[PDB]
């Protein structure tokens, strides 16, 4: 599924982003747009032979098991396809965890590059939330 921009906003509040973490909603937003451009079934090869998955493109060599990335942890204890569902729930509980182990939302590369720092409160602007 490809959200819209207030859809998925909608849908990650809903499911307890907003200030997550300290991390008001624009941000998770604009994550996801840069990651997979909303795009849940969205996936990236890495050059170690992870892949990342999903509408926030999450990686399997830490957080999910594809049963191709040698030597991963399984840290979501989910299977990567579970990432790429029209539900984000597996995705958002996933990314929770993520964000909760130490470096922030820094662990989306595309966040720090291209959301951090950037006034992301326009990612929800215009939705009724
Ligand atoms: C969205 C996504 O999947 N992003 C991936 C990043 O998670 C990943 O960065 C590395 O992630 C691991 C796991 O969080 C980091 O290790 C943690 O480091 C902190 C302190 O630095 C420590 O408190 C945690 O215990 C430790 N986790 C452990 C030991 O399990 C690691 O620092 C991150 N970055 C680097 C450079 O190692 C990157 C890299 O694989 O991929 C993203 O796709
Ligand atoms: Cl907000
Ligand atoms: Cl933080
Ligand atoms: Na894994």
């Amino acid at each position: 599924k490809v959200f819209g921009r207030c859809e998925l906003a909608a849908a990650m509040k809903r499911h307890g982003l907003d200030n997550y973490r300290g991390y008001s909603l624009g941000n998770w937003v604009c994550a996801a747009k840069f990651e997979s451009n909303f795009n849940t079934q969205a996936t990236n090869r890495n050059t170690d032979g992870s892949t990342d998955y999903g509408i926030l493109q999450i990686n399997s060599r830490w957080w999910c098991n594809d049963g191709r990335t040698p030597g991963s942890r399984n840290l979501c204890n989910i299977p990567c396809s579970a990432l790429l569902s029209s539900d984000i729930t597996a995705s958002v509980n996933c990314a929770k965890k993520i964000v909760s182990d130490g470096n922030g939302m820094n662990a989306w590369v595309a966040w720090r590059n291209r959301c951090k720092g950037t006034d992301v409160q326009a990612w929800i602007r215009g939705c009724r939330l």
